[PDB]
């Protein structure tokens, strides 16, 4: 089963990345299963909806009373040393919130890090159907 652990916000970097204090040490986390338009896109720089997704994540984490991280069942860090997790702000998953609002698409999935895949896919379908942001 997956479990949530406490963390403290250090800084929001982009729509899909946040820096947190986790077990007494600073770490950068990449949100699992979602792709947001980026402001620090490696080739493109700032993409359309990049600034918006960035502000959404930042607001959500900065305003929270409690942040929790939940790792999935597979690898916990990517090739850049970022933690791979679902992040929760006062019990609300940031990953799902972005998708639900049309500010992110469900990424290419790599089993076994796919626990909330179905949940996220349902939210994306609902966002497409409502023609929100990216889908407008």
């Amino acid at each position: 089963k997956l479990h949530k652990e406490p963390a403290t916000l250090i800084k929001a970097i982009d729509g899909d990345t946040v820096k947190l204090m986790y077990k007494g040490q600073p770490m950068t986390f990449r949100l699992l299963l979602v792709d947001t338009p980026e402001t620090k896109h490696p080739k493109k720089g700032v993409e359309k909806y990049g600034p918006e997704a960035s502000a959404f994540t930042k607001k959500m984490v900065e305003n929270a009373k409690k942040i929790e991280v939940e790792f999935d069942k597979g690898q916990r860090t990517d090739k850049y040393g970022r933690g791979l997790a679902y992040i929760y702000a006062d019990g609300k998953m940031v990953n799902e919130a972005l998708v639900r609002q049309g500010l992110a698409k469900v990424a290419y999935v790599y089993k076994p890090n796919n626990t909330h895949e179905q949940h996220l896919r349902k939210s994306e379908a609902q966002a497409k159907k409502e023609k929100l942001n990216i889908w407008s």
